[PDB]
C-alpha cells in the first residue's frame, strides 16, 4: 500500500450524483453529500490498513486487512460487507449489501490518486491530489 | 445499547495526563491530546456498534460487535486487540498490546456518561453529557 499512504485532497468529482442514485442515496441527502469535499487519509500499521474520509458530511473510518471480508457501515448508513485487494497495483473494494453490490478502485495516475466508484454501470470518478 | 446511543460533549478531565503517561504516550503526543476536547458519537445499526471521537488532535472511530475481539488502531497509535462486552450495564472496553493492558469502561451517572480509562491501577476520568 507504499503508494496509496498519506494525505489526499479531492481536486475533482464526475457523476457522484448519479453514483449515489443508482446507490440508494436518498434526495436530501444527496444535496449534503454533494457539498462535502472529503479529504482521504491512508495509513498502515503492521498488516492494517486505515482509510479515513473527513468531510462536512460524515468523519468515516474503515480499518481492515487485505483480502479478509470485513463490516463497515457507510457514510450513507448502509451495512455492507467489504473486501479490498490490491489488483493489478489498484486497491480494489467491493461492498456487498441485500444482494447489491458495488465496486470502488482506487488507483495511482500520474501524481494524482484516482477513485473509481461503479454500481450497475455507473460511475463516479474522484480525482486527489497529495495535501 | 440503547442508554449509549448519542452525541456526548466532554464536561470534566481527571488524571488524564497521568493515565496517558501510563500508556506510554509521549510529551508531544500528551499535550496536543490534553489540549483537545472531543465529542463522543455512539451508534448501532443491527449488530454493528460504533463510538467515534471527534477533536482537533485525531478523529477516531471502531465498529465492533459485543464479544468479538478486534483490532484497533488508537489515537496515539499503538496496535491494540480490544473486546467489547455489555457487563452490569456497563460496557467494558480491555485493550490488550505488547502484553499490556487497559480497560476502559463507558457507564450511564444519571443524565451522564461517564468514562473510566485504567491502566496499572491509574484512573482517567472523563464525564460527558448529551449535545
Amino acid at each position: 500500500c507504499d503508494a496509496f499512504v498519506g494525505t489526499w485532497k479531492l481536486v475533482s468529482s464526475e457523476n457522484f450524483d448519479d453514483y449515489m442514485k443508482e446507490v440508494g442515496v436518498g434526495f436530501a441527502t444527496r444535496k449534503v453529500a454533494g457539498m462535502a469535499k472529503p479529504n482521504m487519509i491512508i495509513s498502515v500499521n503492521g498488516d492494517l490498513v486505515t482509510i479515513r474520509s473527513e468531510s462536512t458530511f460524515k468523519n468515516t473510518e474503515i480499518s481492515f486487512k487485505l483480502g479478509v471480508e470485513f463490516d463497515e457501515i457507510t457514510a450513507d448508513d448502509r451495512k455492507v460487507k467489504s473486501i479490498i485487494t490490491l489488483d493489478g497495483g489498484a486497491l480494489v473494494q467491493v461492498q456487498k449489501w441485500d444482494g447489491k453490490s458495488t465496486t470502488i478502485k482506487r488507483k495511482r495516475d500520474g501524481d494524482k490518486l484516482v477513485v473509481e466508484c461503479v454500481m450497475k454501470g455507473v460511475t463516479s470518478t474522484r480525482v486527489y491530489e497529495r495535501a
